[PDB]
């Protein structure tokens, strides 16, 4: 019945995300969202709820408009960061597994087509935000979309999130400074967790 900072799935992602950067992003930014949300939900319908309710809280707070905006920003950021950490692994990146190949090829023309769409989307999100690989139920295909600030596919009907890459400047600044492209390159090359993507498409019954 309080929000908590959930454990990382790994000890680190060096040398791609430095020890210092991981510490500041996780124990600094992500931890602070958890603290702030605990403070904000007091006296509201969300008091005494835990991490499993985060998805529900995001949608309800967003629908509330002005009354729910701070709660939305913080709940959404916690949910987004949890998703981000699961979206990477040590020895990640590279080509998708065999069981994903056709869907990737169908949706983006080729692996290189995917890398290009993902990179374009990341450099295209002006200011703070997130890049998502999603399954679009109406297109019957994978898509790349970006969101501003704390927005996510939880806000959009028919769009199942599969992986995310944080493009808030704090996600990469300490290691890559203003070179967001260098960080995006590294994400695709060595971080993206295809086991997570695949596992979620299997859970949703898509594959
Ligand atoms: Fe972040
Ligand atoms: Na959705």
């Amino acid at each position: 019945s309080m929000f908590e900072l959930s454990d990382l799935p790994y000890e680190g992602l060096e040398p791609y995300i430095s020890s210092h950067l991981l510490d500041r992003h996780y124990n600094g930014h992500h931890k602070t969202y958890v603290d702030v949300l605990n403070k904000l939900v007091v006296g509201t319908e969300f008091e005494g709820l835990g991490n499993e309710s985060l998805g529900d809280i995001v949608v309800k707070a967003h629908n509330s408009g002005s009354a729910g905006r701070a709660i939305f920003n913080n709940a959404a950021q916690i949910w987004n960061h949890d998703f981000y950490w699961q979206s990477m692994k040590p020895n990640g990146g590279g080509n998708p597994p065999e069981k994903l190949r056709e869907m990737i090829e169908h949706s983006f023309g080729s692996v290189e087509g995917f890398n290009n769409a993902f990179t374009t989307s990341g450099l295209g999100q002006f200011g703070s935000g997130w890049v998502w690989l999603v399954y679009d139920e109406d297109a019957k295909a994978l898509k790349v979309v970006s969101t501003a600030n704390a927005d996510s596919p939880l806000l959009t009907q028919g769009q199942l999130p599969l992986a995310t890459m944080d493009v808030w400047e704090h996600a990469y600044y300490l290691d890559y400074l203003n070179l967001r492209k260098k960080y995006i390159d590294v994400f695709l090359e060595h971080l993206l967790n295809w086991d997570f993507v695949l596992g979620r498409l299997e859970d949703a019954g898509v594959l």
